[PDB]
């Protein structure tokens, strides 16, 4: 049993030895990938915020272009009561 | 003698320890690379989206040069009519 | 002649008031609309990171109770080892 | 007057114009809105799940403990009365 | 007379010895069996407390199945509406 | 020679006592180790059988968890139907 | 995307289930191996404590043997004492 | 109708996976225990393997001293006999 | 274990203590034994030089009975002869 | 402990041991003194023996010698008889 | 009788010599016996004192050996006891 | 004359105390080599007694030795045990 | 006359002489005989007298021999004893 | 002549009276002789018988002696064995 | 040692009985030629008294002749005296 | 065993010399009676012898003096004859 004592001794700090160089490697993986996300975070927001002051110049070109046709209509109409004078 | 029971019990709690640092590591790195993608999948949304847009601002500032020419046309019509 | 093309454009006149006041009351109930929401979204977002820091420290407290039933199992354990070893 | 009646019908037709593009971004802005609250309520009830389980996994714990502290002191017991011989 | 009891002696002293290791090697047998009959009911007895403990987990999962079940259900019936 | 015969048979009688005892400890422990291989024997066998019926209800422990994980994931599924059918 | 996100999600699951299958593969080759491994120690301890309790009769016999040859000297030698007197 | 197959790939994966995790962690517990079985087994192989070459060495040192002892029982009955 | 082997040297302590005892008793009696017995020997002893010089001292008066009587009857043998030569 | 039950045992046996040596002797010695005892007694009684024996040897010479004294006078007597004529 | 009184007398006389010769011897025979005798006496206390004596050391080396005996005895006794830890 | 019986009378009676004084000797002879004897006997018996017991002490501190060998043997086991 | 008287003396003295030759020797060997009478008589005395004493001295050992008779009885009994 | 006669007469009746004196002194001592005689061998028949008897005497002494003696040698002996069973 | 005491005692018996028994055997011997002697000096003795008692008739007769003749002669001288007167 | 035998042995030794002790005193008291005769017995024989050859002295002197006194007889015959 003395010589089983020191048998569990010598294995269970091989095993934490083990088990700390793991929790070391992990501690170290989670730092990076803190890094990445807050990267990836902010280029994200970027990205929306880029995306939805751009939605302001979609809208004027929508509105200018149907601001041209209601123009050509309205000249049509114009030009056809001009020619029913027959 | 009696130490070998004692090293041996708080051996049993610190690797205990430790097994439960790790795991949580590995939860907290789960969870990290799961937000990580819907990062990176919101920003390649807005990206492809923009781009979109993009393309139609600019066929638009062609379409419109041929309304603006229509538009002409009918006023020199009228004038003509006129 | 003329007559009907004003007729025409006096009708046209109207619907296109009306439609437009139409889209107009739409367009207020949803500014009134969003307004509430964006109010009601600060609220869960404030619930929700209540909820998960709550949660994180917890975390503690679990891990905490499971070290120390940990503990003593492996105490009842080696006090059972002396036992073992005593009567021998 | 028709030039009247007709740059009128022109300046309805763009005024709605504009009013439609609003309205349609408030409804896109409204949905998103209401996508973002339903994921933030989502993770909420989620992490108020998980918390509950907690708790009652802290809970059997403890009274486990109890139970262990007990079977610990009866064994101190029999290695007293062990040693006496 | 003498000789016989030294006779008695010597034969009495041989008949002790081999009654003493009959009764020690009993007495390390029964020692040994002690130590196992008590490991067979530490084994059992953790082999019982844990299966208890397996089946108090089963029957809160039980409880618990219901509770998903029912969101399930609410959620289908969620679905349908929206497809209405 | 009448002392030696005197030390003589007091070693007779004083080994005859301690054989007698020695095999009265014999026949007692006999009797003990049998009782206590069956008692062995008993406690072997109700071992092995909560070892087993522990075994077995790994399996119920098993499909309970595996159900409730097929549970969890077909609500986090229909939800993900839910919110991509409101964005139609 | 919504499409994007699925695929994406069956393809990180589809890896994540080969490399949970891989290690429960060779979790069930170790176990076969170690299986055996038992099946043989056990097979020779029970050996051992067989001879080894065949064997106890031999030590017995053995010490017996030499206890009666020491007390046949002791008893020889209380003889030739009384002889040199009476 | 492609975005329902691809969300019914998901949900099995998903069971197939758990089903493979639940194989391995079960395949972990008993690996741990089968390997705490063979270190108890070496244990008492060794401890009766060490007792017996211990044993195989007292009756050896019985033989020469019961070798030892025979003679000086012969010695002594001699003188005996020319005593007598 | 060390239980029985404690048990036989307490037997064994005990099984000294009364034997030696009982041979310490032996002992004393023969002590004082002895003690008796040469006091009588020197009386013994005394007793037994003055018998035998007592016995030396009375051969003297022995031998001068028997030499007085021899006396007597060679005067009586020596009167007769004295008698028959007067008568011749 | 067992170490001093074993010590205790050891010097229980040597002092026995030393006590039997003295018994030994002192019957040894007993034995002697007896049978020095009954050599005593036996050359007293002989010498008493003797004695008594010697003194009535004594008393019958001295007796005889009465008589032969008595024989002596009627033999003078005779002898003064003869020598008158 | 007067020839017979003087052959009495010249044998008598000659006897008493004879007697008296005989005596002379016997005393000086009785003067060496007791010398010797004396001589004997004093040899034989002293063989005696000398065996008393002795008797001491015959029992010191009777304990001795006791004693030596009783400690092969009692270590072979721990040695059995050290040893039956197996 | 008369000299002559009387010198015969004085002659024995001198002849009868001078046997008497040799036959006293011959007696008291006869007791000193009876004792003599039991002298010497009682010294032999001493001085063969004494012999033995010599060459008993002798044997003893051989056999002594061999025991003191035995022992020390012992205590090195011991040593090696502890 | 005177012839026949001095024959008559010459005859008497002769006869005389012869008488008186044979009175001589008669009273001779008379005296011869009384003194071996009287050596007779005292020899005859000291042989009774000494017989007298030697039967004294057996009846004295016939006492004498009861007592030693009754002593080696007495040891034989002690010899007995102790051989028990 | 006539003295003569008278002397010679008287020689003869005194050698007369001499003889006759001379010759009864001789019958009385014949007489004497005959009756000692008798006497004497009377007396040597006596007193061979006393020495007869004596000589036969002597061997009941010695029986009487080797008696004793046998008797005391057996005492002696008898107490040496007693001595020698008594240190044993 | 009893027995060597025993056996010293037989020996000095059988010496003294044999020196009892020569001294014995020389007093038979002795005897028997001084009785031899005593009974020729009985017989030399009575035969001289015989001759002696026989002889007393021869020297009374001798005595008694030589008696005779001095009276005779003392006779024979009376005779002449008387005659030388009447 | 042996023992018996050697006391036994000086017993019969002790018994036999002592007879063989009454034996030599008896011849010893005999020869000296012996001794006595044989002197009396040659003083009585040299007593007859002297008185005998003093006889033979007496006649021979008495047949001398006979011799003698028959011649005076003759002689004082023939005186008388003549005177006659």
């Amino acid at each position: 049993e003395m010589r089983e004592l020191r048998r569990q001794v010598d294995q269970l700090t091989n095993d934490k030895a083990r088990v700390e160089v793991e929790r070391d490697n992990l501690a170290e993986d989670i730092m990076r990938l803190r890094e990445k996300l807050q990267e990836e975070m902010l280029q994200r927001e970027e990205a929306e915020n880029t995306l939805q002051s751009f939605r302001q110049d979609v809208d004027n070109a929508s509105l200018a272009r149907l601001d041209l046709e209601r123009k050509v209509e309205s000249l049509q109409e114009e030009i056809a009561f001009l020619k029913k004078l027959h």
